[PDB]
C-alpha cells in the first residue's frame, strides 16, 4: 500500500485548463479515486493552497508579486472567469472533503505542506504518488517518492532527474533553480545563466553553497562576472527553493500551533 498526496490547486487548473465554463467538482474527486486505485494508495491526502506563503514572502517581499499584476490587468470578463474557477475548486475542495482528508493552512503552499507529510510518513508505505503537474515537487523524488502529471501522463522517478530537468539529483535541482531564478514564481536568478549553463557550473564547481565557498568563479564571461557578484541572490534563492529543508519552517511561519495540528492529524491519518 502506497500514500497519495494531491496536489489540489494544481489538480484544479488542468480541470481549468481543459474547460474554464464547466463545474469540476466531481470529476475532479472521481479523478482522485481512480487514481487512488492505481497506485494502491492505502492513504490519500488533497492539498490546496490558501492564500500566499508567509515563509517565502518573508524572505522576498515581491515572492509571486507577478501574479499580482496579470490579475490586476485583465478584463472585467477574465477576472469574473478567475472567480469563477476560484469557487468551482473551492467547491470540488467541498466535495474531496466527503471522500479523502483535506488540508489548507493558509499562508502555507501545498509543496511546503507536500514535504512535510513526506517527511513525516513517507517511511510507512512502499511508495508515496504525488500528484502534480508541477515539476518543483520533483525536488521531492526518491527512489521511493514518485510524481504522476496529467498534462503529459507521465510519472517522474529520480532517475528521470536529468532528461526533465537538466540535472542530476535533487540536491543539483534545488541549486539550479537557487542559480537560475524562477520566472513563474518571479524570483530573479543570475543574468544570463540558464538551464544548460547553470547545470554546466554546478557539475563543475558543485551544489550554490559549495559555490560560494569558491567565488570568485574562474572565467572571463559576463554571465560568470555576474555570478561571482550573486553571494547574496543565492542565499536568498536557496531558502526560498529548497522544499525539502525549509518545510518545517514554513508550515510554522503561520504559527507552531498550525504545525502542531497538522503534525497531529497526518499521523492520525496514517494510523
Amino acid at each position: 500500500r502506497n500514500l497519495m498526496i494531491v496536489d489540489g490547486t494544481n489538480l484544479g487548473f488542468r480541470f481549468k485548463h481543459n474547460n474554464s465554463k464547466k463545474p469540476f467538482a466531481s470529476s475532479y474527486v472521481s479523478t482522485i479515486q481512480s487514481l487512488a486505485k492505481s497506485y494502491s494508495a492505502r492513504t490519500t491526502i488533497v492539498l490546496g493552497d490558501k492564500g500566499k506563503s508567509v515563509f517565502r514572502l518573508e524572505h522576498l517581499p515581491e515572492y509571486k508579486g507577478n501574479r499580482d499584476e496579470k490579475y490586476a490587468q485583465r478584463t472585467e470578463e477574465e477576472k469574473a472567469l478567475d472567480e469563477q474557477f476560484f469557487e468551482y475548486l473551492k467547491d470540488a475542495f467541498e466535495l474531496c472533503k466527503t471522500t479523502f482528508p483535506t488540508f489548507t493552512i493558509r499562508g502555507v503552499e501545498a509543496d511546503d505542506m507536500a514535504a512535510y507529510i513526506v517527511k513525516l510518513i513517507g517511511h510507512l508505505y512502499d511508495h508515496v504518488w504525488l500528484i502534480s503537474t508541477d515539476g518543483d515537487w520533483d525536488t521531492l523524488l526518491t527512489d521511493k517518492v514518485s510524481r504522476f502529471s496529467f498534462t503529459t501522463r507521465r510519472e517522474y522517478h529520480l532517475r528521470d532527474m536529468y532528461e526533465h530537468h537538466n540535472v542530476d539529483d535533487v540536491e543539483q535541482f534545488i541549486s539550479l533553480k537557487a542559480i537560475m531564478g524562477d520566472l513563474g514564481d518571479n524570483i530573479r536568478g543570475v543574468e544570463g545563466i540558464g538551464a544548460k549553463r547553470g547545470y554546466n557550473i554546478i557539475r563543475e564547481f558543485g551544489n550554490v553553497l559549495d559555490i560560494i565557498d569558491q567565488l570568485p568563479l574562474p572565467g572571463k564571461q559576463k554571465y560568470i562576472q555576474n555570478l561571482n557578484a550573486s553571494e547574496e541572490l543565492l542565499f536568498r534563492n536557496l531558502i526560498l527553493v529548497d522544499l525539502p529543508t525549509y518545510c518545517v519552517d514554513a508550515i510554522a511561519a503561520v504559527g507552531q500551533d498550525v504545525l502542531d495540528k497538522f503534525t497531529k492529524d497526518i499521523l492520525e491519518i496514517a494510523e
